[PDB]
């Protein structure tokens, strides 16, 4: 059995919480808050232990934009600091290939970072890549045929319909084909060889729209729209399913939780968070 654990996001402050939704139940464990509350941080799983990454505490006191990498382990229901990145990335994106994890763009400041670094959790060392072509904030990350996609965003004029794939071998990154819709603050992830971006902002309006990218065909197709339009949402898979967790549509901090089901291509609203959020980091484990 898999949980979808949430850290982190905000409503008037950014939070520290840390819970675990049960897809077969409807149950939410609230567990181990993280040491520093964080919003606009990502969350990935390497090895059973789940990562929460770069973002910023947005607090009374002041707003810190985090280099920080904490790691959680289920079964201790601790929360343990890791070597911090090269720089602070709040808005960032990460993808995890071979157990490693990929910090990409994000914010640190005025600085919108085209800046790529790979964690070894075997041992705890960050070290840059090769940059994007792109600088990125608010960026989808996903990982599909041992590559990594960095979809959308804004590069600190734009934001950013463009998408580009990283080359773990080569080292290198080139454009792909651009998606329909300019996406900044979207959630992006792989389901059944496909790469999915849902909602996110074009510039004006807050989108219920999601697409798929076909690598075959290199084209962006939509599928069916979410129930509601949001940003800066949480993503993950589960069990053959994308679940988005709640974000931000320009009025409400949203609780509601979509899960879509590729087969009927139909998105049913299944659960709420305990609490209205947005900018939280998601993943499965
Ligand atoms: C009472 O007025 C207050 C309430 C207020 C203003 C504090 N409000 C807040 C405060 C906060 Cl700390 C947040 C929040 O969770 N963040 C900050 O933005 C992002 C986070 C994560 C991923 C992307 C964005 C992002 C969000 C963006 N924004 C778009 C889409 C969401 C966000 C705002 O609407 C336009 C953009 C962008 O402008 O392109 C780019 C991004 F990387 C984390 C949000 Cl969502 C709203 C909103």
């Amino acid at each position: 059995g898999r949980l979808i654990y949430t850290a982190g996001g905000y409503f008037r402050q950014s939070l520290s919480y840390l819970e675990a939704y049960n897809p077969s139940d409807g149950t939410w464990l609230r567990l181990a808050d993280l040491q520093v509350p964080r919003s606009g941080l990502a969350g990935c799983v390497v090895g059973g232990l789940l990562y929460a990454v770069g973002g910023r505490n947005n607090s009374p006191d002041g707003n810190t934009d985090s280099s920080a990498l904490d790691c959680y382990n289920p079964m201790t229901n601790q929360w343990s600091p890791c070597a911090p990145m090269s720089v602070p990335r709040n808005r960032i994106g990460v993808g995890v290939i071979d157990g490693h994890i990929y910090a990409v763009g994000g914010s640190h400041g005025c600085i919108h970072h085209n800046s790529v670094e790979r964690y070894e959790p075997e041992r705890d060392e960050w070290h840059l890549v090769a940059p994007m072509l792109t600088r990125r904030i608010g960026v989808g990350v996903a990982v599909l045929n041992r590559l990594l996609y960095a979809v959308g965003g804004f590069d600190g004029t734009n934001r950013l319909n463009s998408a580009e794939c990283y080359y773990p071998e080569r080292n290198e990154w080139r454009m792909i084909t651009a998606m329909n819709t300019i996406r900044s603050g979207a959630g992006v992830c792989v389901l059944h060889n496909c790469i999915y971006a849902a909602g996110g902002y074009d510039g004006q309006d807050q989108l219920n729209s999601v697409e798929r990218y076909d690598v075959a065909t290199a084209t962006w197709t939509f599928v069916a729209p979410m129930k509601h339009r949001r940003s800066a949402l949480g993503i993950t898979v589960h069990q053959g399913r994308i679940y988005v967790l709640g974000g931000y549509d320009g009025h409400t901090f949203l609780d509601s939780v979509e899960c879509y089901d590729p087969d009927t291509d139909t998105w049913s609203e299944v659960t709420r968070m305990t609490s209205g959020r947005s900018g939280v980091g998601v993943a499965v484990t």
